[PDB]
């Protein structure tokens, strides 16, 4: 693995950020500084931290299919510098609950 990022646009693709309402995760406001960076790429991404159980509230990662699940947001810090070399750090809720 040499080539930085090859397969598919490099950037542009779909990004989501509503956080449920747990009143605490990981982050809501400094997210949207992380995510200016991919925010900036071509792509969209919405900051934006609510507080309401609608199961409608998730965030979404770039090339990241079916909003049904949802990931961590700190995924940024791993797209933006490992690319897409740890797929495992997902950490996205799973397809049953």
């Amino acid at each position: 693995e040499k080539k930085e990022q090859v397969s598919g646009p490099p950037l542009s693709n779909m990004k989501f950020y509503l956080n449920r309402d747990a009143d605490a995760h990981d982050s809501l406001n400094d997210i949207d500084q992380l995510a200016r960076l991919i925010r900036a790429n071509g792509g969209e991404v919405l900051d934006s931290k609510p507080r309401e159980s609608k199961e409608n509230v998730f965030i979404v990662s770039p090339y990241n299919h079916t909003n049904l699940p949802t990931v961590t947001p700190t995924y940024i810090k791993a797209c933006c510098q490992s690319n897409s070399l740890l797929n495992m750090e997902n950490y996205l809720v799973p397809y049953d609950n």
